């Protein structure tokens, strides 16, 4: 991390060109805050991450890591930093308006169909299946995006992934680069962290997602016995909105062998193999009915 440079010229944004809002989130290290930019592209809103020696590294390897991933449509992007004396460090990256996708479908749990048929009307901004499978299909994408390049994200779920505009869902971070739930076996018992580890997580989130927002492991105490479990074999059942191929692709994320376990490149194929069935169908309902 502090090895990979900066290029400051590049991304260098003015203090005192930034008017700082409402809180997005805490934490124990500092916050992230919605803000107005002006001419980091005029003004635009962006989310900023601000501030402890061991926690300000931690801040500028994120900065540092996000400048060498690049840009995928999938993660979070960078817009600018404050990195020059004179003020906090702060990171700024796009504002995404709607929030955590866990948020969100929570919140459309009476606005759900599996498919839309005319009067496509009763339907106006409703969720569909298509629209299930797709989340799961970005996300997937911006993972093999991560995992390409040697990024473990760690901790992949739900509240971690933001609903942008025209149904674009992108990878973040509110924390600073336990939540038992999403965490593999070998690393609650190892402490290891991998991207098979962030393949598990990527099935629960999948869980998530075709439960609408429901949280993981319904009516079970996270304790001993539940760890001991997930180490034997205990696996969650289905979700009320999934398919069943959506529901294997999530046991076979949960598989106990790491090496087992699919790679994100197959769960790119294979979700978006998914999605086209499911596009097939559907033009078939609508032409049906
Ligand atoms: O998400 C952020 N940072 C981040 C992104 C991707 C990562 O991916 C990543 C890359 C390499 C390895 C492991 C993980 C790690 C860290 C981030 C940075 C600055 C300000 N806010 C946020 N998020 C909250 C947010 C974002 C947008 N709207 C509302 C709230």
């Amino acid at each position: 991390a502090e090895r990979l440079p900066y290029d400051a010229s590049k991304w260098e944004f003015p203090r005192d060109r930034l008017k700082l809002g409402k809180p997005l989130g805490r934490g124990a290290f500092g916050q992230v805050i919605e803000a107005d930019a002006f001419g980091i592209d005029t003004c635009r809103t962006v989310a900023v991450k601000m501030l402890t020696h061991s926690e300000h590294r931690a801040l500028m390897s994120e900065l540092k890591i996000l400048i060498h991933i690049g840009h995928h449509l999938n993660v979070v992007n960078l817009l600018g930093a404050c990195t020059k004396p004179g003020g906090p460090l702060m990171v700024i990256v796009e504002f995404c308006k709607f929030g955590n996708l866990s948020t969100y479908l929570r919140s459309k749990r009476n606005e759900f169909v599996p498919y839309k048929v005319a009067p496509e009307d009763l339907y106006k901004d409703f969720l569909t299946l298509e629209h299930l499978i797709c989340y799961s299909f970005q996300v997937a994408k911006g993972m093999e995006f991560l995992a390409s390049r040697k990024c473990i994200h760690r901790d992949l779920a739900a509240r971690n992934i933001l609903l942008s505009e025209k149904n674009v869902v992108k990878i973040c971070d509110f924390g600073l680069a336990l939540p038992l739930k999403w965490m593999a076996p070998e690393t609650i018992f190892d402490r290891v962290y991998t991207i098979q580890s962030d393949v598990w997580s990527f099935g629960v989130l999948l869980w998530e997602i075709f439960s609408l927002g429901a949280s993981p492991y319904p009516g079970v105490k996270i304790d001993e016995e539940f760890c001991r479990r997930l180490k034997e074999g205990t696996r969650m059942r289905a979700p009320d909105y999934t398919t069943p191929e959506m529901y294997q692709t999530m046991l076979d994320c949960w598989h106990g062998e790491p090496s087992q376990r699919p790679t994100f490149s197959e769960l790119v194929e294979h979700l978006g193999n998914l999605l086209q069935a499911n596009a097939q169908q559907d033009r078939h309902h609508h032409h049906h009915h």
